[PDB]
């Protein structure tokens, strides 16, 4: 819907839950990360990969997001929840995400 201000992100903040949500979804896509990472991260280190789509390791790749831009986050989710089919809830929540602990 239109929103006057961005603000519905500390309301719907949550942050353990969505990270373990979006950890395991995100796993069984790192194919679509990666594509969408290359767009954001324009130094795109994927190919660094230690170990697997381990928690830390998927925490490295939207890291990076945080890095280009918090509205570069917001804007990745959107994308995110879009291109993934599934309605989580929002975007603006998860964008939230690495607000208050």
């Amino acid at each position: 819907g239109p929103l006057g201000s961005m603000d519905a992100e500390s309301i719907r903040l949550n942050n353990e839950n969505l990270w373990a949500w979006l950890v395991r979804l995100l796993s069984k896509n790192p194919e679509w990360l990666s594509a969408k990472l290359r767009s954001f991260l324009p130094t795109m280190d994927l190919d660094c990969s230690y170990e697997p789509s381990n928690p830390e390791v998927i925490h490295r790749q939207l890291n990076r997001l945080f890095a280009q831009g918090m509205a570069t986050w917001k804007s990745f989710i959107n994308d995110l929840c879009f291109e993934l089919d599934v309605p989580l809830d929002m975007e603006i929540p998860l964008v939230s995400i690495w607000g208050p602990r």
